[PDB]
């Protein structure tokens, strides 16, 4: 049988084949659902990878790393794993496509994704100005004005964030009311560089051959129109963790779970159950950047390699 | 005064100014003495680094981050630092030069230090064959046959690690008792992957310029000499935090340590000392890989940028 199964293929997973299989795992396969890479993909451009110095797309930038993380002998499935269950002392893989494999263990590196919107333009203007990512695309709006979309936890934070860099924040949300803590909406009120727009949704995302120019937005209330002209639109309206291998036929999870359904793992990206392990987007307080990704897939595979000698 | 001051340039201080200036640090300052680049410059090849295909030497690896992780306006101060101390609601960095510079927060990023030997051929080899990483030199060696320097858990354990990966690994250590705990001490004993040498000293790693070729050893029982053949010579002997800089003048420590000298941080890379962050082979569980080190300095980085809002 498999010694390690790694589920998911993006930076996590690949670095975790890497080093398993550097590591002396003979048999470790990668479940990749399509093209490994991960959410980096759909990226125009990523400039803060470390030791990375030439600017590119985010899909040319993952495009070495499938040579370099099957190099030392990991091994592919190109399948969609439906379930991972613990059965006895290894682990069972259910696909999609009704195959089962068996592990000894299992790193779970199925990441998540940005909830989209389809606000008209989203997608024509995805990559330039709208962004889902305050960390990667905020430098470039140094000193202009930006937009950030949604009413959470999230927004409000990212809002008061670009607050810090641009000369001015537009927080956008259709509601008065704020599902955000008290204490930081209070923070963002009395932020002068933030100007509330609520209750408002956004019907367009306009731009040049280039890309955002403005945002069209609408006053839900009163119906008035206001073009709002910014070349940086940040969209914070949740997060979808891909936690669904975990869910059991009766509907328990596999592992332990925080609120919003990330693994819970300690500092070796071990979860609660012997042999398996987690890495990437997935975990609790995953800071989402390709390099934290890396580093627990890094780690997952050393606790993978310890536990296969034990 | 500065807002960041970044204690080490090794990938977890040059990772963390790339995050910390990228994501709008005004003042951010890395103090390092002599380059940056860290313990890897002493090798002569990494090529584990996920995302990096090229294999090239230590040096050559971290050339790109000077360029890269100062492009967006880090500062650099050529000192080491003697010491962080906290004053009021912001820290106090006293130079070796005698400066001292006010910071409003801090990341330590100090990494560490294997212990050396000064063995003959030790300087003139390390990272030529003279390794303390398995995990990253392991696989070079692969089928082939290694010795190990030492006696306490981490030789015992790296002797196990290394036996399922290479031919045959000698455990050479200068006493015939180990200090180990027992049970790793049975499992090397009874593994035939491993010839124990004891009680022996290693007089001198003899190479060329391809690296190591062969150890000359000594029994200082018998006072018999041996010519071993190896390519590759682990040394396991100890391995010192590089924590000065936290102890006080009245002796205290700044922050947490744990019971070797590793700096306690949470998932964001926090200390107990509010505005004080650690990344790296500094803190608690340090996997001891620069990908590892480059994601906690992105991680401190981010705590900072939070922690300076407010
Ligand atoms: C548009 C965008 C821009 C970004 N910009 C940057 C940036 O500039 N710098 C940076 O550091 N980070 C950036 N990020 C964040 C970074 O891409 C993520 O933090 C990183 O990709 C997380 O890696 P991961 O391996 O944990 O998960 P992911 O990248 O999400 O990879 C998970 C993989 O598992 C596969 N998978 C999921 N479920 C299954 C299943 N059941 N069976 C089989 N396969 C499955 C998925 O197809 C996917 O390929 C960006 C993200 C996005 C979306
Ligand atoms: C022989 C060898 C081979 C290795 N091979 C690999 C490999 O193949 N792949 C891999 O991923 N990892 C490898 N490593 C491990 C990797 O080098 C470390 O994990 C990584 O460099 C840790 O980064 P860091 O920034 O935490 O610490 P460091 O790299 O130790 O950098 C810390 C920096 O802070 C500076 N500093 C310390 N004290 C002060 C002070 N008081 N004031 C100012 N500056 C200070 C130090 O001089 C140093 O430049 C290897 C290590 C060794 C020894
Ligand atoms: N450090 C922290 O405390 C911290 C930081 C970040 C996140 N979190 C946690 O994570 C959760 C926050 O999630 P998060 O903000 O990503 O999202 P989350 O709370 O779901 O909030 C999503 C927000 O986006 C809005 N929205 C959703 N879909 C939209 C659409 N299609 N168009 C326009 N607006 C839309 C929602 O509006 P409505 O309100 O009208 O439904 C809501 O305001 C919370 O439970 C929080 O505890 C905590
Ligand atoms: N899984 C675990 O629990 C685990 C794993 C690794 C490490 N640890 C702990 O971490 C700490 C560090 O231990 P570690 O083994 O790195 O080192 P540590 O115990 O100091 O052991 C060092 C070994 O190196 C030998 N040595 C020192 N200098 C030498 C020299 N110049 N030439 C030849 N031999 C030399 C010592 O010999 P002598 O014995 O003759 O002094 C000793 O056997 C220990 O407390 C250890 O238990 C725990």
């Amino acid at each position: 049988m498999i010694d390690c199964a790694i589920i998911g293929g993006g930076p996590a997973g690949l670095s975790a084949g890497l080093y398993a299989t550097r590591g002396g795992v003979k048999n470790a396969v990668l479940f990749e659902k399509g093209m490994p890479g991960g959410q980096i993909t759909g990226s125009s451009e990523i400039e803060n990878y470390p030791g990375v110095k030439e600017v590119v797309s985010g899909l040319d930038f993952m495009q070495p790393w499938q040579e370099q993380c099957f190099r030392f002998g990991l091994k592919h499935e190109m399948t969609a794993v439906q379930r991972v269950s613990k059965k006895d002392s290894h682990f069972v893989i259910l696909a999609e496509d009704g195959k089962t494999f068996e592990a000894k263990s299992v790193i779970i590196a199925t990441g998540g994704s940005p909830k989209r919107t389809g606000i008209k333009g989203e997608s024509e203007y995805w990559g330039k100005g709208v962004s889902t990512c305050a960390t990667c695309d905020g430098f470039f709006y140094k000193n202009k004005e930006v937009a950030v979309l949604g009413g959470g936890d999230t927004a409000v934070e990212e809002a008061i964030y670009l607050a810090n860099i641009c000369k001015k924040v537009y927080l956008i949300h259709r509601r008065d009311g704020f599902r955000c803590a008290p204490i930081t909406l209070e923070h963002a009120k009395n932020n002068d560089k933030i100007e509330f727009l609520t209750p408002y949704v956004v019907e367009e995302i306009k731009g040049d051959a280039s890309g955002v120019s403005s945002l069209s937005i609408k006053n839900t209330a009163t119906n008035e129109k206001r073009e709002l002209v910014v070349p940086g639109f940040f969209i914070f309206v949740g997060y979808d963790v891909n936690n669904a291998v975990l869910k059991q036929e009766d509907n328990s999870m596999l592992c332990k779970c925080d609120e919003y359904g990330s693994i819970v793992v300690d500092f070796s990206m071990k979860t609660n159950v012997q042999g398996l392990f987690a890495a990437g987007d997935i975990r609790i307080f995953a800071p989402k950047q390709v390099v934290c990704a890396a580093s627990d897939g890094a780690t997952a595979a050393l606790s993978v390699i310890s536990y296969l000698e034990h």
